[PDB]
């Protein structure tokens, strides 16, 4: 006994992901320290992008051996210790384009 299909028409927020995935592939995330400008690790770099694409409000990451709260809305990191930074999103792309 087989019931059969159910909803093969109603679109889904899974197949379209291809868009976000096709982009995320190339992305860069860096944080602006007090008077220094450094970037996150190759593993953390994504931990942020994933939150910016997943429509998240904020993502926590280990910075300086201490958990920090990175807010995408404003793109700024903050910790209960007394340190705050600014996160910037950059797309890795190189090619001669006018439009």
């Amino acid at each position: 006994g087989s019931s059969g299909s159910s909803g093969k028409s109603i679109r889904l927020a899974k197949e379209k992901e291809s868009q976000a995935d096709y982009i995320s592939t190339y992305v860069e995330w860096q944080y602006i320290d007090k008077n220094i400008t450094q970037c996150f690790d190759k593993m953390t770099n994504m931990k942020l992008e994933v939150a910016w694409k997943a429509k998240k409000k904020d993502t926590v990451v280990q910075i300086h051996n201490q958990d920090f709260t990175v807010d995408l809305s404003t793109n700024t990191a903050t910790a209960p210790q007394g340190q705050t930074f600014t996160v910037q999103r950059l797309v890795k792309a190189s090619g001669p384009s006018s439009g």
